[PDB]
């Protein structure tokens, strides 16, 4: 979504589809996987339909307060 390459480019963000995407970047995928872990909208990075469904990237809208306590994790 950010650049646009096919599926990728536009629609839905996956792992190895991400790859779609930014196709050439990243040395290791393990670096790529780092990275989703805290950062993926949903901290997932492979996702289907969810993210496209929104049409818009809610990640980047830190509509919500991220507050100290979170129950338990």
């Amino acid at each position: 979504d950010i650049s646009e390459s096919l599926r990728q480019g536009g629609g839905k963000l996956n792992f190895d589809e991400l790859r779609q995407d930014l196709k050439g970047k990243g040395h290791t995928d393990a670096e790529i996987e780092a990275i989703f872990t805290k950062y993926d909208q949903d901290g997932d990075q492979e996702l289907t339909e969810h993210e496209h469904q929104q049409m818009r990237d809610d990640l980047e809208k830190e509509r919500e307060d991220l507050d100290l306590d979170h129950s338990s994790l």
